[PDB]
């Protein structure tokens, strides 16, 4: 039951990444990690099986073990994709996004201070969306952006993918 023919949606999602990088010296520094954010996104639906939806979502690290040394972790991203869907039911889509984002983590060290970091990057998702009633729908999404990026020195990698809960409204 996905969006009628030439209307727009808005919603909102909780989202999870157990790691979305990973640091180290010889010598361990953090014992591992988790991120936990948020992310609003509005789309417009063309047909039963395609819509494009922009979004925006911020991650934050989660405090968790000392031993001493590390600090704060905050990334975010704006997102532009094309959704692309197949009834199963009359309730249930199954669907892929594909397109790209913009993002931007800020870090912190007590050592070095403040530092940030920019991107472009391609991103994917696969989700199942549950029409609950014909205006409110439940999304369950994986999104992954994979990484390649140009820079420093020479690139190698970790983004890793992001679980998400969403909530949204059709204005039909
Ligand atoms: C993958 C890149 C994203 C490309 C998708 C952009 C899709 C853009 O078009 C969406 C449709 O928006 C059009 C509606 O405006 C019509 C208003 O009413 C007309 C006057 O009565």
């Amino acid at each position: 039951m996905a969006p009628k023919d030439n209307t727009w949606y808005t919603g909102a999602k909780l989202g999870w990444s157990q790691y979305h990088d990973t640091g180290l010296i010889n010598n361990n520094g953090p014992t591992h990690e988790n991120k936990l954010g948020a992310g609003a996104f509005g789309g417009y639906q063309v047909n039963p099986y395609v819509g494009f939806e922009m979004g925006y979502d911020w991650l934050g690290r989660m405090p968790y073990k000392g031993s001493v040394e590390n600090g704060a972790y905050k990334a975010q991203g704006v997102q532009l994709t094309a959704k692309l869907g197949y009834p199963i039911t009359d309730d249930l889509d199954i669907y892929t996004r594909l397109g790209g984002m913009v993002w931007r983590a800020d870090t912190y060290s007590n050592v070095y201070g403040k530092n940030h970091d920019t991107g472009v990057s391609p991103v994917f998702a696969g989700g199942v969306e549950y029409a609950i009633t014909p205006e409110i729908a439940t999304r369950l999404e994986y999104q992954w952006t994979n990484n390649i990026g140009d820079a420093h020195t020479i690139g190698t990698r970790p983004d890793n993918g992001m679980l998400s809960l969403g909530v949204s409204y059709r204005f039909g």
